[PDB]
């Protein structure tokens, strides 16, 4: 199935570590990018599931190893539900 | 009813979202950030699908890693003058 | 004299919460809804001041049982004075 | 002169700007949301007005149900390149 | 050479009576007033090296004498470089 | 490559960004703000350039009166994906 993956870091420099190794991990596209405030922001990536897990692995590792790098929240979700899309900007970059 | 579920993180909020919808039979009608990293999601439905939504949606935010739910609350019958100040019903049609 | 009653949760659940009780108790409008960051969220309403103080209080009792509710700060103005109304967005749903 | 009450919290600014504008002859210009729950209304007028005015606010906005002033000042000829580069007299006409 | 002459105030009435002393105190203009959340407001002044430093010096100890003024940060650069200009509102009022 | 540094406070980041254009051949692409005063600006450039950039930068924004370097992170080949996501290069033509 198709998922979407989820990193959310404190700090902009980690999360855009976060998704660059995430699209150079596997076979997926980077989708989406979530501020909510108080330094978190969140990168959303997408593809077939056992690619969005393999990307999720990898850019844990590599946000850790940020210099002041901190991952907040992490999660995938398999088939998700397509009213998600028109509400939250999950795939705002998924044509 | 309106049933809310608000977190502390987006990759929570999005978990409580898609498992309210796929519980029950609600729509997604909300979405509303106020600071703080605090996020709530919106559904809406008949009362026993919105009770039902929102148990499986706090349960399912309390297993996302670094998921934190904050507040979780069900209206019944909300009044429509809610309708137009909060954006409870953004998505309602 | 009509006055505007203010309700401040920190917490979305609880504010909407705080708001249907409001005008459900009393003869008053819902009027405004104004974020101000940290999490700190206020409604407005307006009516007779007698109404404003009937329903403050029941949206203060409501607010308090919201699991996660937290009131921060509660004040009835009685005539506020019209230069607050074009400054101020506590009645921007008044018509 | 300008005068300046920054509260943290919605309702004691609205009731410091309410008491500043009933207790002496100036006009509401500004309110300003820098974060953090700190918001700021701005008044304007002779200074012994603005001065009685912002004493009036304070005494008013600390006997808020959950009221908190944070900083308060009054500036009495402000430069006129203030004017239009912070929104101290957004409603100065 | 020119410069730029910064004061970072946490709160709002000190960062007005910081760029208001700024100007009085020499010949400088106010360029820029940059928001960056938790309460954290700049205000930026432009004018010869030797002007701003003085500007920045009195801007300081008037912010600092403001009820509840907290000064958090301050910074001159003489000569910034012109790449600067069209990615931070630093000079943004500056004609 | 992309070269990033995160500070906590606005003049602190001017003073990041003033070093790096003129320690060494890079340009200065991006300005990110994400609240609680954290800032981000972003330079681009051959490696080599943005490693002696960013080095500069943070020796500079370590000696601003209350500069705080949060985070810094060097990427040699972004993704093209990151480009029209991420405002990593908002002024890069």
């Amino acid at each position: 199935s198709i998922a979407v993956g989820m990193i959310e870091t404190r700090g902009f420099p980690a999360v855009v570590e976060a998704a660059d190794s995430m699209v150079k991990a596997a076979r997926v596209t980077l989708v989406g990018y979530e501020k909510i405030g108080s330094g978190r922001v969140t990168v959303i990536v997408r593809g077939d599931v056992s690619e969005v897990q393999a990307s999720v692995s990898a850019g844990i590792e590599a946000a850790n190893r940020v210099n002041g790098g901190e991952v907040l929240s992490t999660h995938i979700i398999a088939r998700p539900h397509e009213n998600l899309e028109y509400v939250l900007p999950i795939l705002e970059h998924h044509h």
